[PDB]
């Protein structure tokens, strides 16, 4: 599924991401825009044997199990295929876990490169929440 901006914002709000560990909702929407273009099915297959999965491009070395990645930790305790669902809950639950496991949003390169220091409130402006 390819989400709309405001639709994704509302779904993320319902799942408790606004102000999760001090990150406002617009940060999360921005991260999804630049990681995946809002596409729940996005994959990126890396040359190191890992793959980034879903709307938040969560990587298979530390976070989910795809069976094919060396050094797998599976810290979200999920198959990576769960991150490719139209429902965002598994991605949100794992994203929370990433921050809880002592990462900031710096875990997402696209956030650090394309959202950090920008007006992220723009990404929820005009939306019904």
């Amino acid at each position: 599924k390819v989400f709309g901006r405001c639709e994704l914002a509302a779904a993320m709000k319902r799942h408790g991401l606004d102000n999760y560990r001090g990150y406002s909702l617009g940060n999360w929407v921005c991260a999804a825009k630049f990681e995946s273009n809002f596409n729940t099915q996005a994959t990126n297959r890396n040359t190191d044997g890992s793959t980034d999965y879903g709307i938040l491009q969560i990587n298979s070395r530390w976070w989910c199990n795809d069976g094919r990645t060396p050094g797998s930790r599976n810290l979200c305790n999920i198959p990576c295929s769960a991150l490719l669902s139209s429902d965002i809950t598994a991605s949100v639950n794992c994203a929370k876990k990433i921050v809880s496991d002592g990462n900031g949003m710096n875990a997402w390169v696209a956030w650090r490169n394309r959202c950090k220091g920008t007006d992220v409130q723009a990404w929820i402006r005009g939306c019904r929440l």
